[PDB]
């Protein structure tokens, strides 16, 4: 779908078996959500932002659907404001910008 | 244009007869630049983001051409590490994601 811009961007999305909500969000490399319960192995990471810098942990090859689009790839989780889809995923929905 | 996702999404803008890069970013609700010299009057306000909250300046009605197309709008200026364009401005180039 196209999507405006007067609102946030956000989109259901299923991960790890639960429901969230989440932002589509450009300006994110990275995909980083909220403290949330994922299965398995991750790295300790660093990413920074407008504020600073958060901890997370980095789980790789981590399948999410995004409004009903599979997409694998690098999650990093903890400490965000906001659950952000960032463009290492954006790109696999197939999202562009347009105006 | 369209504009795909597998780099960061930097257009060339024109504000305060300066010429600099700035970022489209759809997760940033208002348009917030590094320190720059801007003229006239501005507001103390705080935005917060992934690392905490920074201090910015905050001009109103400020002209910015980004990517060719005028838009005036809120422009928030201090210690970002990139230049943004929010939602304040995109959606006055009429700008949209698409999958
Ligand atoms: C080395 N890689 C980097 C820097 C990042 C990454 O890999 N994944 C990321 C995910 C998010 C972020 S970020 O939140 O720090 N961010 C970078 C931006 C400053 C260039 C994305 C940006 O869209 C954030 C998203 C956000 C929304 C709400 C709360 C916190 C962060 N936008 C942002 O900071 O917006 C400011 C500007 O306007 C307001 O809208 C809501 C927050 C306010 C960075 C990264």
């Amino acid at each position: 779908p196209q999507i405006t811009l007067w609102q946030r961007p956000l989109v259901t999305i299923k991960i790890g078996g639960q429901l969230k909500e989440a932002l589509l969000d450009t300006g994110a490399d990275d995909t980083v959500l909220e403290e949330m319960s994922l299965p398995g192995r991750w790295k300790p990471k660093m990413i920074g932002g407008i504020g600073g810098f958060i901890k997370v942990r980095q789980y790789d090859q981590i399948l999410i659907e995004i409004c009903g689009h599979k997409a694998i790839g690098t999650v990093l989780v903890g400490p965000t404001p906001v659950n952000i889809i960032g463009r290492n995923l954006l790109t696999q929905i197939g999202c562009t910008l347009n105006f």
